[PDB]
């Protein structure tokens, strides 16, 4: 037990998200079974897991956390994935102290991309601020280029919340660097009410709709777009709001429905198919329904658990084939380096970005593809999308630097 890798997972199997929740556990749990079976573990070295119930709140989450971080029957944690903004953000000074990387895909600091202040900090492949990036990006390669940005309105419809704010500071950026008119929009908690925001939106008549919701306000935004004409296809939701279940509440008036994703629903990757050959066709598998195999949420459980596997497996090449510190876990994130080579021999090709971290750089990805929604099912309309996060660099480091300033921390000099 100690000669095997600890890999600790915070899941939440009770209350309101389990239902979507089981579906990510049983994408992270399912590789770590391929990863164990297939290939006899990370370069021999066997992986053991274990849950601890979160509830999908920052009190458990931080009970889970304290519980894990000294390891499982001798076996050491390399790697830390909360799977939770509240529990992660609450868990981010203590997990400096216990030298234990946090990790958070697609959500958590911003400003922890700059790891000389966030060295335990990780907000893996897409940040919110890369995110507005990569969402411009997209507007450009519709409109015909960068210079038909200017004279194009752009509104963006976001949850009053950290969440939804974050993305004020880079769209005010590139809303001056393009010149197209950066119209903001707050939706407040809960969110079941949006006919003044709807009504706004028809009297502007937007090009495109930046959403920005969360949970209730996502199929509400939809229907009531639908209700002021406004039409769907127009509408690009962020990457929280781009599950199947954020928009088969809102029916038909879904349709054409666009969403951006580091993680596209599929059950037809590379990867997926050894998934079927070997422990979904045997029985082995933890998801109770096969009938999300490829859901986005299933998907995502995938790639946080690549992740985490690539980040290990990288720092054997330096520290040998054993279990590691959160301290060596560390160092091998800050040296991933996934190339499109490496994607297709563990078959994340189309399913996950390339992704190079350094000690300057926690994020390492900043790319996102477009889906569609038709009713039914979700449809890759684009490629990887990059972000232009040299553009945004003097935000982050202004963010992270203001932080150390606050918290009195000295920066780790990587320069």
């Amino acid at each position: 037990g100690p000669d095997q890798q600890f890999f600790p997972l915070a899941t939440y199997r009770v209350g309101a998200y389990a239902s979507s929740g089981v579906q990510v556990w049983a994408g992270m749990i399912d590789y770590l079974n391929y990863i164990n079976q297939v290939e006899g573990g990370i370069n021999g070295v066997k992986l053991v897991w274990q849950e601890c119930e979160t509830e999908w709140t920052a009190e458990k989450g931080i009970e889970c956390y304290e519980r894990f971080k000294n390891g499982l029957d001798g076996a050491p944690v390399a790697v830390y994935q909360p799977n939770g903004a509240p529990a992660a953000y609450a868990l981010s000074e203590r997990a400096e102290v216990d030298k234990i990387p946090l990790i958070t895909l697609g959500y958590g600091r911003t400003e922890a991309t700059d790891g000389t202040v966030f060295p335990y900090n990780f907000p893996v492949m897409l940040t919110f601020y890369s995110e507005a990036s990569t969402l411009v990006n997209y507007i450009a390669q519709r409109e015909g280029g960068f210079d038909r940005l200017k004279g194009k309105k752009i509104a963006t419809l976001y949850h009053d919340s950290a969440y939804g704010r974050e993305t004020l500071g880079p769209l005010k950026l590139l809303a001056e660097k393009y010149g197209f008119e950066n119209i903001q929009i707050p939706v407040a908690d809960p969110g079941n009410e949006q006919s003044a925001q709807w009504r706004q939106i028809r009297q502007q008549n937007p090009d495109w709709v930046f959403l920005r919701t969360w949970g209730v306000s996502t199929p509400v935004a939809v229907k009531t777009a639908a209700r002021f004409g406004f039409p769907v296809d127009h509408i690009i939701g962020d990457i929280w709001a781009s599950s199947s279940e954020d928009v088969l509440p809102a029916g038909a008036a879904a349709k054409g429905y666009l969403a951006l994703t580091p993680y596209p629903a599929g059950s037809d990757f590379e990867i997926h198919k050894r998934l079927k050959q070997y422990i979904l066709d045997t029985g082995k598998s933890d998801l109770k329904d096969l009938k999300n195999f490829g859901s986005v949420y299933y998907n995502s459980g995938l790639v946080n658990a690549a992740v985490a596997v690539e980040a290990i497996r990288t720092a054997q090449g330096k520290f040998g084939k054993r279990p590691l510190n959160g301290e060596e876990g560390r160092w091998g994130l800050e040296h991933l380096n996934i190339d499109d080579a490496r994607l297709k021999d563990m078959g994340y090709l189309g399913l996950m970005q390339n992704l190079k971290l350094s000690c300057r750089d926690h994020e390492g990805g900043g790319a996102a593809r477009v889906q569609q929604w038709d009713g039914a099912n979700w449809t890759l309309i684009s490629e990887w999308i990059a972000a232009d996060r040299a553009l945004l660099r003097p935000l982050i480091d202004e963010k992270a630097a203001a932080f150390a300033k606050e918290k009195r921390l000295v920066p780790r000099t990587c320069n």
